[PDB]
């Protein structure tokens, strides 16, 4: 570290000598699992590469297609694109989605019916999935359940997916037409799956029932790991543009990959029934979704570097984390247990004054939720960022980080508020 | 008084005759009072607009570049408060995210529907594009509303009028029926376009049996040819594309939904997702264009009209019978043409091709059960308020014109079109 | 006539009164012959706009999305033959990186001069803003072309009108003079702009003496409104803006200069570099509303017209001297109304301001009314004026001459009862 | 510990051979303390930009989609303000409206010279895209510094280095000479381009003979090389390129100019007008990806950075000679090898084509490889070389460094096995 970047630290952010000499031996500490992470990279950079190239790729896909949008070979050759690093038969590349809920919702809905039921296999869901299942009956919003739908929902057991629950379930109940699975743990103390343990819940899936969809919201999963849960047996997958595969550079959206069949049915619901994906001009935005791809598999590692630094320098400050930083990593995010509602909150704050974007900005909790969120682009969560619900035993999410020392340092200025 | 350059540059480049010159002397001077009455309707709207602006206190501040989420758009969410003001509506949502008017108008069916729910059309057959929105052929899957177990009613035309007495009959009769759709603009037909009282009349005849039933109308291509629109008539939700009428020509995409806050709100959740409805979604830089486009929308929409009611006269100067009559009170921007012959109506539709800025050297093709054939030269691609023509292949060979950014350019469109079928 | 829902929400809403409801009514009537005039013009210049873009077979394809140096972006080249054949002129530069008018009309002069050469202004004293480009205040470093060694000529007005015998004497004495200056659009003063026939007449005299000097032409508020421009009576290089009349009220910035192949070039190496020229420069995605900008100018600027005209006649009616009267046949878009009375010409100024669309709320030496979608755009409705005897406003622009009307009915009101 | 599936990959789509796989593991292993090195000075770079960020207090407001004459673009000024803290100038004049690198250089070269002033070049012949802005064919007309009458001197180098006494020399004898131009980054030779402490020896030279003289300095492709850029150690005025370095590989087009505000606001009144300077000019919609990719392009320079070096170091040990050694600290992002034949250099060339994401299948005197998102962006992974002895080619960029490494692997295996 220089002597410049040092007085700096201390001088502009109260970094403090015990904080710096926790960063030198989290820093030592991380170097094998950081050449780990660099392997991964660069297979996954060169599947990217590979795409690209059988596309053939032009100036010409950087598209600025108006009105209904038809023939918009960007946006056509993204998609193809896409269906060929998730080795999908189809995939859907779309700035309309408002976010990533949307595209996994569009997703469930397409491929639902009155009297199907949908099963959640990992535990309950993130909390933007509730009024797309609807859990609650005195709002009428348009829910799955006010389309006829019903919902299964299987708890952990052991605090793995209960898998034996799943097979019984299938076996007992022919209307089951759809699982849900879900990569990412939200706000738990529960690591994310695996790409293998994926795998493996698939195997068992298939051994009772070949026909039911698999569905895998995959969201803060791309680029982590050198396969995907198109490559293990997923059927369908979503995800949002602005965390991991839009490289940082995105600005909004979203993507469905899959099988054709389930994916050409979640677009009638994106659009309308007999217009799907053939119109939706893309607001000249091709261009920035096609560099922000090939960027994602860098930007996507750089936020993975984050997350293991912050769980090294994190317990070895004396705080319980998940995972931990030798746990090789499936998505982006960083958990860690601060059991201090005020550790919780300092914390949060210190990375918003990490950010480069309303570093000024004082985060207040909104169960309240704060957040940190200074980020080039509203919501981004591949960008520096962190979140917690307010509550027992007061644990923060931090996930992202353009680059590597921008993380880093975000970190070593949040860590200062708590420990000196 | 066309200079005599003008006529030079016709006779000489487009091959324009003497002939088609005096049909359009003669229908110029024969639409010179239907012109001044359209004026007056824009005028007024010209105000509402103005006011609307103006009472949303509309700002520099409002042209946003918001991206991600779109959370707070302070711009995206005053153009829903001006157009609600504009429609006299509780509320309105307007978004570049609509790919077609298609979009918006089955937003607004699917978010206000439910399985068991009926819903009935009462102008006869919609538009071909909302077949499979309805679901009209079992041997596809498509997510269509009889697909999520919603049944549909038609009511045909009785004496090419709406069937105002089966509408009644079947309001006592099916207590599922929760949702009424009235297309304002006749497709692909020879029946005039519903007016304003017209929509009027049938939506006070419906209130004599039933307050609660939603009715639906599909306004595109009507937005400011009358000095009102169906919401200030008793519609509760309306429904159309941005590049039609009210994009001003300007909007590269998008749609409406405009209504009762209910009604809007329920179709946001089709447009998104439940719990998000229209709270999240950025706007990608186009809230000028939209607003601008906003403001010129009643000049740009007469500008229409009035090709469209100096295209009936010379039409008919020359032969021909159309619809609506060229004093036949409009109420939205179509033109429709009988040219009784495959010929003259391929001759036609291509001479509108060629009469267009962009693409004006592609020769169109007859590329349903009957081919269609399309002018489409436009800045925005799909556009109908910029001048474009199509028709379906079939007997008696009716041609449908709509649009023109300015009345010179549908003039000049039509005046080298038919100097392709007269001479 | 105003269907009576329109005369009761105009009273309501802006407390327009009859005086001057009965004065409009006078008024429209009035110049309904001016306005068919202004139609048959209109109608031709749609066609020769349309015919350019046909001529260059404009497609959706040039609908550019250029990026970096911008290398073959066709979009923008074609739109530069569209310019020139519009114009009638070998060639025209039209890009979105100039910042204003001033911007583009500063290329044209620089790139076509070098120290020890004379420009000559022929009409009198410039707009304000080209006086830093010219160079007239000695104690400011600004890079003026009198900073460059560029000497500078005046010719003022002799009886309202442009000097020529002066111009010609100059001509015959004066070898390093290589460029005369005119300029359409007269700025804030009281005197008519010149008209393309009177443009013709002075490129005719000075031809009679020097073949070679380089005639240009600031052509700001012009376009459209005539059916020829300078370029079609011997003007050698013109310049102007899209926020103008040529962008038709949709172009976000930008400007012109068309012209001889060999002057626009010497202009470009200004913009950009010596040795680049307009060979790079890629156009941030405004190609399509450039285009269609340029496909609707010829009626946005008839509007604007009309607008001018019709504030001619109601003022005029009202009391005002005008300039120029509504049936003086117009060269440009703006219109001049003295009111002889400070109080009178900010309440005017300030009312035209209530009827914007945009900031319509903004309170407001030099006054203005901007209250605009594209800021500083002229071709939508928009005033000002110096504080200084005998307070004479100018008014231009209107999207749309409903728009115009409604402005200066809302404005009028303020005045008279 | 490349998986084997990605050696698999290599192999099999691209030829990649064991020969340069072996090569690959040494020079990875040999470069890693150099490596290190750069990321120090990454963190340090990225801790100053963040720093002029967060004391501009960036908002998502700065997000700016200006219109018209962009009065008050709080965006665009705001960035001025960033640029001119992370360099430490005084002022910085920050725009896409530059059309490219050559224009930001050229306008703060013109700018700052007037008539019968001189302008020396103290590090040899300039790049060739700066010939015609100086004026060295007088048979030409382009509007260059010549035609404008200021004179050019050049200094030749002296055994490879600047010969500072000549420069001395030359200020003590000639009191017209306004200018010193530096160039940072070599062109197309065979030197090493120089360090910042060599060019802070260079102007403590200069400051012992005069102490008024501008010094400008070309700085393209040496933004955050190094902890230090020219104005930090006495440079006047610096200029360059927002698709090189600074723009984060994310920039669409546009440059920069920093330094003394005196010397920065006369370049402005070259880059728009006299008078209005920076003052005019909308921006776009750019303003977020600037402020994005000027917070990315410490990390995204030292991945070009390590993508050089490691090109260095690969190629030294496949038996070509290369400049700079890997173990030379760079000031650039440039990588020259001497090929000493015509075909290998152009074999080289093809294969960076074919790792290109971009444009990938398009076949390619001056030969290039420009397969890129940005049209000209030298920041992405791109090569060229005129096609003359000994055969030298240019390799720079790499928005990541795996991207450089397949690049150079996938070129390498064209030529040795
Ligand atoms: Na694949
Ligand atoms: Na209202
Ligand atoms: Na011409
Ligand atoms: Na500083």
């Amino acid at each position: 570290m220089l002597e410049f970047t040092k007085r700096s630290l201390m001088n502009k952010y109260n970094i403090n000598e015990r904080v710096l000499e926790l960063y030198e031996r989290a820093l030592n500490d991380v170097e094998k699992e950081f050449k780990y992470y660099d392997e991964i990279r660069e297979y996954n950079q060169l599947k990217v590469l590979k795409a690209f190239q059988e596309e053939r790729i032009s100036e010409s896909h950087f598209t600025n297609s108006s009105g209904y949008g038809y023939n918009d070979i960007g946006r056509d050759s993204l998609d193809r694109v896409y269906a060929n690093i998730f080795n999908t038969e189809s995939a859907f590349v779309r700035p309309h989605f408002v976010n990533g809920t949307h595209a996994i919702g569009a997703a469930l809905f397409g491929n639902l019916r009155p009297n199907d039921t949908m099963m959640s296999i990992c535990g309950m869901p993130y909390d933007t999935l509730h009024d797309i299942i609807g859990m609650d009956d005195s709002k009428k919003v348009g829910s799955l359940r006010e389309y006829g739908v019903k919902y299964k929902m299987v708890d952990l057991k052991d605090g793995k997916v209960d898998i034996n629950t799943v097979k019984e379930e299938l076996k007992k109940d022919d209307s089951i037409k759809l699982i849900h699975i879900q990569r990412s743990t939200g706000y738990g103390w529960r690591k994310s799956l695996r790409i293998a343990e994926i795998a493996e819940i698939i195997k068992s899936i298939r051994e009772v029932n070949e026909n039911v969809i698999v569905f895998v919201d995959n969201c803060y999963g791309e680029f982590v790991e050198e396969k995907e849960p198109t490559d293990v047996g997923a059927d369908i997958i979503a995800g949002s543009l602005i965390k991991n595969i839009g490289g940082g550079i995105a600005t909004t959206g979203g993507y469905i990959a899959g099988k054709e069949e389930y994916v050409t049915q979640a677009t009638f619901r994106v659009t309308v029934p007999g217009i799907g994906g053939e119109c939706g001009s893309t607001f000249g935005v091709m261009r920035s979704l096609y560099e922000g791809l090939f960027m994602a598999p860098h930007v996507t590692i750089e936020a993975v570097k984050g997350a293991v630094f912050c769980a090294r320098i994190m317990e070895l400050a004396g705080f319980d984390v998940l995972p931990k930083y030798n746990d090789k990593r499936t998505d982006i995010i960083q958990a860690i247990k601060f059991n201090d509602e005020k550790k919780l909150i300092d914390f949060i704050k210190g990375i918003q004054t990490a950010s480069p974007v309303d570093s000024f900005v004082q985060c207040e909790a909104w169960d309240k939720v704060i957040m940190a969120a200074g980020t080039f682009v509203q919501g981004a969560s591949i960008e520096l960022s962190a979140d917690a619900p307010i509550r027992e035993p007061y644990i923060g999410y931090l996930q992202g980080g353009l680059t590597f020392d921008h993380a880093k340092l975000g970190v070593l200025i949040a860590l200062s508020k708590l420990i000196m």
